[PDB]
C-alpha cells in the first residue's frame, strides 16, 4: 500500500486551475507561485 504518492497532482493541477481563476493570474505566475510555495515552505 505504502510506496509513492501524487507527485504534484492531487492538489497541483486541481488547485492550479482553481487558483488561476480564483486569483486571476496566469499559469506563468502559477509556476513561480507554486515553485515558490514549495521552496520557502510555509513561514512558521
Amino acid at each position: 500500500a505504502k510506496r509513492e504518492f501524487n507527485e504534484n497532482r492531487y492538489l497541483t493541477e486541481r488547485r492550479r486551475q482553481q487558483l488561476s481563476s480564483e486569483l486571476g493570474l496566469n499559469e506563468a505566475q502559477i509556476k513561480i507561485w507554486f515553485q515558490n510555495k514549495r521552496a520557502k515552505i510555509k513561514k512558521s
